């Protein structure tokens, strides 16, 4: 139980950032 | 270049599999 | 438990294709 | 360049903080 | 550097393998 | 299945520390 | 420099996991 | 079976190119 609700708060992070690297690669594509 | 575009568009997939991992995580910690 | 392994199991796979955007940007720096 | 870089590292960023979402709900799968 | 840029990619490369293996595993282990 | 999941367990673990050796890296190659 | 350092000592540990991976992934594999 | 199988040949390619990206890394660091 609270392995999976870490494992949640991570992969939400892990969402942000991954979305965050696609807006820096979008940027260094144009950039 | 086309490498950039590629790895934004792939960082943008990995963005939709991670929020989908969240969800089925949350849903993991509750049972 | 079968929750806790398809969690894990789409994860993963937002590992992977985190993985392969990283190795395509880091492609793209050196090239 | 010095953007691709930046997204190389940021795009590696969300592959760890991914990896370790994996490892730890792997880990709750196990027990 | 051109050398640290190179040791990226093939890191990265190791990485994106490894998660690979570890997906594959996980999907193993639900069935 | 018990086997598969510990087997998952290990190979997350080789995929986490990778990925941490990649980002460090790709701190480098910025550094 | 350090940040270099610690990528090859990071990489080095990820190859042991990833070689004791392999083993454990053998014994899943076999049963 | 077979999917245990894929990862356990995916996880010693892994531990190979980890292995070289060590090696690289280590170039890096003295290079």
């Amino acid at each position: 139980g609270k392995k999976s609700a870490w494992a949640t708060v991570i992969s939400a992070l892990a969402t942000v950032i991954s979305a965050l690297a696609t807006v820096i690669s979008a940027w260094a594509t144009v950039g």
